[PDB]
């Protein structure tokens, strides 16, 4: 009735997913009978999204057709930070690549119902002190559990320290968006849980994390 019953939405949402960190909390959010904020983030370095993102985008469409609010999030903030004088992305590259992603995903999603946002929109105004505050919320040993970090460390390959900050940027993005749900590939599990974790540390209701296989 304007919004499908919560248990039916659940059945449609979980079809084709590998994991949902807290079915219990997703049901609780759906029973609130309100538009949920759906976060899906993309790295703007590639020329396009490959044909394996399809399940992911059709899951965002499922959320959109159930009345929920999808934020298409471009993570330009970290991509544009260079080395103190290999170049980073320029703003013109971010904008050009982002336009191509939108031409793609709006063959599926509705543009009048989708929010396109760039995480530099809030992070460009964060101070070093705001990032030190964020960095105090996770430990070194927890960051070293991310599978790619664990392999590099075990093979004594260098891990620059700012690479530990990148998951914290992604987590904070959930806070600034007030994400109810975040979607990603099964490879991005660690990073999606970062936002759920950091939301609690900041006194926010935590997001549900949903992974789909990225073919
Ligand atoms: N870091 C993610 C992309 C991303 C960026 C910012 C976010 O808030 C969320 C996701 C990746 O490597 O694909
Ligand atoms: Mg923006």
């Amino acid at each position: 009735h304007h919004h499908l019953p919560a248990e039916e939405q659940l059945a449609l949402i979980q079809r084709g997913t590998h994991e949902i960190i807290s079915e219990e909390d997703l049901l609780k959010k759906l029973k609130e009978n309100r538009p949920l904020k759906i976060k899906a983030g993309f790295d703007p370095t590639a020329p396009d999204l490959h044909l394996g993102h399809t399940v992911l985008i059709n899951k965002l469409k499922t959320f959109q057709d159930l009345g929920h609010e999808v934020t298409f999030l471009i993570g330009d903030y970290t991509a544009m930070i260079g080395d103190p004088t290999r170049p980073p992305l320029s703003r013109e590259q971010v904008e050009a690549n982002a336009k191509t992603y939108q031409e793609q995903v709006f063959k599926i999603l509705d543009p009048n119902k989708t929010k396109v946002r760039f995480n530099s929109e809030w992070f460009n105004q964060k101070s070093a002190a705001d990032l030190i505050q964020l960095a105090s919320q996770q430990t070194v040993s927890r960051m070293l559990e991310r599978d790619d970090f664990t392999k590099r460390y075990n093979n004594h390959q260098p891990i620059a320290i700012h690479e530990f900050l990148y998951p914290l940027v992604q987590g904070y993005d959930s806070i600034a968006l007030e994400a109810d749900v975040e979607l990603g590939g099964t490879d991005q599990t660690f990073n999606l849980l970062m936002g759920r974790t950091l939301q609690s540390r900041y006194g926010q209701e935590s997001q549900v994390c949903i992974t789909v296989p990225i073919l």
